[PDB]
Order: structure tokens, then sequence, then C-alpha cells
């Protein structure tokens, strides 16, 4: 058995699907999109029996800015690790993660996170991979709180328009709105979401995918929406194979702090969903939510669908 | 708004699907199977706006034996409660559960359980219904541990036959095995599983659905298996709409205590799965498992799919 780098994406994807594809169906388009476009220091290590891939780990170090947030080389990520089902409990996962962690640690990492990376597949350890929590515990990862993807079928329900407030309007973005959108994100959401806007527009996101809420002429909020015409495969539609025909998704969604708790997020969400409904969307996902916000979406008939556990290892000095 | 009994199953099923059907798709066949065949004291209460059903609760008291286990009138169950999405936070769920609980309490109930009933839909409060945990907490239910349904696609993986032990053979049940199966269940699994065998054979379970493990001529274990030819819709295939073509399922599965921790459960599981694989089963479910046993099935490529929280209210004296 040898551990070495591999970029045989077809082999990786086939191993992914055989092992966890029932609940996380992967396609090469998504895999290559997210791996190749990532700007961080990154690597894929495989375990091989001769020519045959039997396991892999994908790992990264935070070396590229996220919007106004400078990179922190102390942070590393385990994007994904899978050992083939016919080769478990032979120490292969330990060998792959030892290789990954040692490389990270030598390059300055002090905090190792499970998922949650840029161009992630997972916000954290999936509930479907609950048994892996013990694997990570043995290595010194600590298990923390949960995040949830939510699912709803917007074709099935009609909602009341929230009572509008004068001056506030919600519309799909136009090209001429970009300046104002970026000024808004620099003020209000200047970290990962700013970076995501910059990056996703480079990899095929279009104005039709963004909804803006304005007070007079000023952008005060946004949402990202997805349907089966989106070119960029973002997190809400990673798992679109599970979602049937006319899938869709929403997220992120944000309102300027000084405008919060006035009904404007509800208005933004309502209008965004109406856009998707009119686009003939059926099942759709809201990704990577915290427990305390679920009921905001639950009012629109969304339910927790997938759960992920945050987990972090502090490198011993 | 009025609360009264309703047995308009089509209306109930339509409300179920509109509200939670994305993740718990209900069909009338299953609904009627499980409601009508249940032997406990049972009722369905609906909330109505005139002729229109806007919510329901299904509830039961333990009044009929489970195998050798006598009924305990102190135990009541909330089988399911759903308020329509357009009528939430108006007190309707409180009114339905107040009606149910008061009836139960007057008839002697001291312990109220969320799900886990005979002919249940849910082992406990589904993770997809996590927000309802707060609804039940306000009423004095306490949240306990979790159970999991597991999912696997048996068409995708080949396993090694476990090393057989002489004298032990695994085969689909024949009609002439029934006596020995029931003597075995009376000795080893004489509660709910015994009752389920008795009842499920009345409602369409067939010998082809049962696998037996024998030591010489003596039954020492069994499993229940399901495919798209099963007549009885048991828990592993409740949610078969999510499972695609050639769905299946397994559970329960049990070995005589004195024969445990010798490899025989693994052998039983392997052979049961080989039966399903040869029947051309693809995605299949193992229902209502405890965390400590997941890895037993995980070796065969099964992963947690759905999670449910046990919850119980102790009636204040
Ligand atoms: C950020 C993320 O990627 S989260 C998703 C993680 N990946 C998955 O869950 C995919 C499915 N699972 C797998 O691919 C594997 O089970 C892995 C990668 C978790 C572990 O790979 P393996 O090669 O089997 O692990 P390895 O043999 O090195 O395990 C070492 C120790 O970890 C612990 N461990 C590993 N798997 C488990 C498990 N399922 N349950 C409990 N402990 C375990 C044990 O202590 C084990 O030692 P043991 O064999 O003496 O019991
Ligand atoms: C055994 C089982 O059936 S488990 C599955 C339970 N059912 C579901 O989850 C289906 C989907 N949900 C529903 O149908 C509803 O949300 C129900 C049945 C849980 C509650 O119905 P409602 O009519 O909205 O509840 P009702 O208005 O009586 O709620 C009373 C109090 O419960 C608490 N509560 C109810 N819903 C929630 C929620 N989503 N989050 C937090 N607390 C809540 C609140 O304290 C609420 O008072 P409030 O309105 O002042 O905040
Ligand atoms: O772009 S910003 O980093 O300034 C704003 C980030 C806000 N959210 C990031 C991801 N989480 C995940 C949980 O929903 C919530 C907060
Ligand atoms: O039929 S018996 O009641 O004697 C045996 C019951 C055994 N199991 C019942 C249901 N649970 C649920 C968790 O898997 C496990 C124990
Ligand atoms: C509902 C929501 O806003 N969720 C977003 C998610 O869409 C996004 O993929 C992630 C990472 O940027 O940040 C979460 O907070
Ligand atoms: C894997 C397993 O045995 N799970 C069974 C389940 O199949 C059955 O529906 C339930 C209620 O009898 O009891 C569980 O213990």
């Amino acid at each position: 058995m040898e551990i070495k780098e591999t970029y045989d994406f077809s082999s990786i994807v086939d191993l992914w699907n055989k092992n966890i594809g029932t609940v996380y169906p992967m396609n090469l388009e998504l895999f290559k999109q997210n791996y190749i476009n990532d700007r961080q220091r990154k690597k894929i290590m495989g375990a091989f029996n001769g020519e045959i891939l039997i396991g892999f780990v994908i790992y990264k170090q935070w070396t590229y800015k996220s919007g106004s947030l400078k990179p922190n080389h102390k942070i590393g990520y385990i994007n994904s690790i899978i050992v083939d089902i016919n080769f478990r409990h032979q120490g292969i996962g330990t060998k792959l993660l030892d290789a990954a962690e040692e490389e990270l640690i030598n390059s300055g990492v002090k905090i190792l996170r499970c998922g949650s990376d840029t161009y992630h597949f997972f916000p954290g350890i999936p509930l479907e991979c609950l048994p892996s929590e013990e694997f990570f515990l043995v290595r010194g990862y600590k298990m923390q709180d949960y995040f949830y993807d939510l699912i709803g079928d917007v074709s099935k329900v009609d909602f009341k328009k929230p009572s509008i407030k004068d001056g506030f309007k919600v519309n799909v973005m136009k090209p001429e709105d970009r300046k104002g959108l970026f000024e808004f994100l620099e003020k209000s959401f200047s970290g990962r979401w700013l970076e995501e806007f910059i990056e996703f527009f480079q990899v095929g996101m279009k104005e039709r995918d963004i909804v803006l809420i304005k007070y007079k002429t000023s952008v005060i909020g946004f949402s990202h929406i997805y349907d089966n015409k989106s070119s960029f495969i973002g997190p809400p539609i990673y798992w679109k194979a599970l979602l049937g025909h006319n899938y869709g998704g929403l997220g992120p969604i944000g309102i300027d702090k000084t405008y919060r708790k006035q009904g404007l997020g509800r208005l933004l969400l309502y209008e965004s969903l109406q856009i998707l409904k009119k686009r003939e969307v059926k099942k759709m996902v809201i990704d990577w939510t915290e427990k305390d916000i679920i009921n905001f979406y639950g009012r629109f008939n969304f339910m927790p669908w997938k759960a992920y556990r945050k987990a972090t290892k502090e490198v011993k000095d």
C-alpha cells in the first residue's frame, strides 16, 4: 500500500459514490468545479494498492484572503476523507490523515477543521457519517455544535405577501447593480460572502441568480438563488441528484445589521421564493443553517434535511 | 374552529403530504394499513375550519398485549400531530394535544410517548421535525436519546462471506418452520417482536419475507426482509417513495442471547442481504437502530439516513 498524490478525479468520484453516494451523490462536474477552482493551498492524497485507489483525503490550508478577511495560515481543513468499504479498519484512514495533518502542521497549522472550507462539500461531519465522529475523536478532534441543510417543495404551498414598508423593493440583480452590491458587501458582509460573490461571478454565477433588496436606491440586502439553469453549482444544489426535476436552492441571504428585525428579511425571503416558484422550482434546499434560524425558514415550509457536526482539532504545542 | 374526530383518511394524507411529504411521503395504503390494523385504543382528532381539515393528532393507549408482555394502560402515545403550515402559531397544536392528553389521562395514562407506538410512523420525533421539540418541551416532554434509520444500496458492493461455523445454516422460512419460529420467539424475543410476527402474518407478511438461522434443526435467529413484492408495508419500506426502483429493507434481526458474540448475527445479516441482492434490490433501509449497533450494519455499507429523538412526558400527580 502506498500513499501519494492523485488527481485522477474520475477514480476519486467513483470511490466517493460507491461508498457514500446514496446520501451524497457526487458528479465529476461538481467535484472538479470545487477542487480546481479553490484558491487555497490544497492537495489530494490517495492510498493505492498498486494501480487501484482505495482511499483519499483532500486537505487545505487557509492561504488566500476571504474578502476583507486576511488568510490565517494557522487554520487547516479536512475537506473530505473516504476509505473504501472493503478496506476499512486496516489503518488506512489513520495513515491518510497522519500524512495530511503532518504536512499541514509543518506549514504552520494549529487548528484543523472538519469541512467548512472554501468550496466545501460539507459544513461539518455529516450525520450520515456519524460513525466517523469516533475516528476523529481518537485523533483529538472535539465535537461541537450542528448545522443543517433545509428542504422544502415551493410548488406545494402558497404564502401571504408580508406587509411591505414604503421605500423597500426586491428585484433580481441587473448588471448595473454590481457596484452597489459590492459596496454593500464591503460594508455588511465583507468576509466569506464577499469572497464568494467575487469568486462565483468568475465561475459562472449570473445576475439572474442574485436577488437584491433596496431602500430607495441603496442595496440593503441580498439572496443567492439557484435553479436548473444555474451555471455555477453552489452548495444548495450540490445534492441536486436527490432533488428531482426542477430542483432549486437558496443561500446565502443577508440584510444590513441596522435594518434587521423589521420584517425585511422575511420580505426578501418571500420574494426570492416567489421568483423560484415562478421559475417552476419544486424541491429546493437552503444550505448550512444554524438551529436558531431554522424557524425563520420553517414558516415557509422548510424542514431540516441533513445535519453536520462542527469538529476541530487543536494541535498540541 | 372545532376539534372533533375524523376518519377522512384522504384528507389527512393530503395534509400530511403538503406539510411534511418531502421527507415523509405518505400514501393512503400505508396510512390505512397502520391506522386500521392497530389493536390499541386509538383515535384521530381533527381541527376544522368548517368543512376544512387544518390539523390532526393520532393517539393511542396501550390496551392490547405485545406478545408475552401485558398491556400497560399507564402508557399513551402520540402517533403523529400535524397542523397545516398556513395555520401555525395560532394555538391549534396546543388544542389538539390538550384534547388528546386529557382523554388519555382520564383513562389512566401517566406516561406519554412521542411515536414508538405499535404501527408507528416514527420511532420518535424526526430530526426533520426538530423545531417541534420545543413545542413538546413547553408541554413537559423531556427529550432523550436518538434512534436512526440506516440506508444502503446493496447493488453497489460485494462482501466476503463470513467464515461459517459447522451446524449453522441460514435460509428463507418455509411454512413448516412456523411452529419452530414461534417457539424461538417465545423463548428469546417474546415481546413486541413476537406480537409483530403474529400480527404481520395476519396482514399479508409471507414466508418469503423471513430468514431463519438454525443450529441443526433448531431456530436460533431470524430477520425480516422486504422488497417491492412484499404485501405488508413494514417500517423499513414506509418511505419507499424516496428509495427508487427495486427498493427494499431489513429489520428486525435477532439472535438467541446464548449464541451472541460468535459471528452468527454477521452471518445472518450477510445471508439476508445476499437474498435481497439476488432479488435485484438496490436502495434499502434498516429501521430504528441504536447508535451502539450502527457499526454492525456500517460494515455492510449502511449509513444513518434519518434520526429520531425519544421524548416522554410524565403526567404530574
Ligand atoms: C470531513 C469529513 O470528511 S467527514 C466524513 C468522513 N468520512 C466518512 O465518514 C466516509 C465513510 N467512512 C470512512 O471512509 C472510514 O470509516 C474513515 C475514513 C472514517 C476511517 O477509515 P479507516 O481506514 O477504516 O480508519 P482506521 O482503520 O484508520 O481507524 C482507526 C481507528 O479509528 C477509530 N474508528 C475508525 N472507524 C470507526 C468507526 N466506524 N467507529 C468507531 N471508531 C472508528 C477506531 O478507533 C479505529 O481503530 P480500530 O480499527 O482499532 O477500531
Ligand atoms: C410524535 C410526532 O408527531 S413528531 C412530529 C411533530 N409534528 C411536526 O413537526 C409537523 C410540523 N409541525 C407542526 O405541525 C406544528 O409546528 C406543531 C404541531 C409542532 C405545532 O403546531 P402549532 O399549532 O403551530 O403550535 P401552537 O400554536 O399550539 O404552539 C404553542 C407553543 O409551542 C411552542 N412552539 C410551537 N411551534 C414551535 C416551533 N416551531 N419552535 C419553537 N417553539 C414552538 C411555542 O411556545 C408556541 O407558542 P408561541 O406561538 O407563543 O410561540
Ligand atoms: O461574509 S461574512 O463572513 O462577513 C458573513 C458570514 C455570515 N455567515 C457565514 C456562515 N455561517 C454558517 C451558519 O449559517 C453563518 C454566518
Ligand atoms: O420483542 S422483544 O420486545 O422481546 C425484543 C425487543 C428488542 N428491540 C425492540 C426495539 N428496539 C429499538 C432500537 O433498535 C431495540 C430492542
Ligand atoms: C442560509 C444561509 O445564509 N446559509 C449560508 C450558506 O448559504 C453559505 O453557503 C454558507 C457559506 O458561505 O454560509 C451560510 O451562512
Ligand atoms: C435493526 C432492528 O432490529 N430494528 C428493529 C426494527 O426493525 C423494528 O421495526 C423495531 C420495532 O419492533 O424494532 C427495532 O429494534
